[PDB]
Formats: C-alpha cells, structure tokens, sequence
C-alpha cells in the first residue's frame, strides 16, 4: 500500500505531481491530492502566470477547467513545439498528472524541496514526496475522498 508523488519547483505557487510514475490520476483525485497540499487545482490565469515566471513540464496534467502542458521552450516532443500554456484538446482517456497552487508559497521560483504533505488524513497508505533531486519524505496516510479512485 504505497504511493510516490514526484513533485517540481513551484512558481508563483504552481508545481506538478507525477503520480506513480505514470499518467494515473484522475480530475476528482486531483482536486483530493491538491487538498493535502493545502493548494487548489490552478485556475489558467494562476498557470499563465507561473509559466511568466519560468514553469514548465512535458506532462498533460489537469488545471481548474483543462488539461494542459506548460511550454516555455519549443520541443518536438512535449506539447508539438507549442508555447504558452497548451490545452488538450481531444483524447480518448481520463487520467493524467495534476498542478496544484499553493497561496502561500513565494511570489516567482521556489527550487527548494518538499519535505511534507501537510493536509493529508489518518489512513493506511505509506505516502512517499519525491523531489527531482531525489529527496524524500515518507507518512502514513491518505487523501482519495471518492471511492471508485481507491
Ligand atoms: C504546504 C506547501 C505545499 C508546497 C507548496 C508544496 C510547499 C509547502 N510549504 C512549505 C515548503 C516550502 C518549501 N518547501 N516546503
């Protein structure tokens, strides 16, 4: 019963949690996921911003409304060469990463770790928070509210 939440810089209080390694979550798990950060799915005006700062990824992950890659930098293989914030706009498929934004984190980049999931539940899980740098912070615990994501 693990699960591993890698976790990204933040700018202007957006990050991105890649769950398990793989596209995995689905958009109610991440609004739960987000919660145990204290943070809310980003709204596009709250990702436009942090993209302004320097954020960007090559996953689709979900915002408050879309789905959406962050490109800074054109790369044939992360979003088509697009820039700006690129919005899915056709799959088949439900389950992606997530963004979160946090309020209270600093105003541009935040390169520091992560060493907590401060909001999280009493559960059985062993939660793992990995930073790229490979730092970690391990709780039991839980976040899912909704069944059919259990
Ligand atoms: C609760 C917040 C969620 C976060 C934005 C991922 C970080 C955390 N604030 C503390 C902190 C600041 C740098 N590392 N940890």
């Amino acid at each position: 019963n693990q699960i591993d939440l890698n976790v990204t810089c933040r700018y202007a209080g957006v990050f991105h949690v890649e769950k398990n390694g793989r596209y995995s979550i689905s958009r109610t798990e991440a609004a739960d996921l987000c919660q145990a950060f204290n943070s809310t799915l980003p709204t596009m005006d709250q990702m436009k911003l942090a993209l302004s700062k320097g954020f960007e990824t090559c996953r689709y992950g979900f915002i408050e409304g879309n789905v959406v890659i962050p490109r800074i930098h054109p790369n044939a293989i992360c979003a088509a060469n697009h820039t700006g914030v690129y919005i899915l706009v056709t799959s088949n498929t439900s389950h992606y990463d997530t963004y979160c934004f946090n309020a209270s984190a600093p105003p541009e980049e935040d390169c520091t770790s992560v060493t907590d999931l401060p909001n999280s539940f009493d559960g059985p899980v062993t939660i793992t928070i990995v930073n790229r740098d490979g730092t970690r912070y391990s709780k039991k615990g839980e976040y899912r509210t909704h069944q059919e994501d259990i």
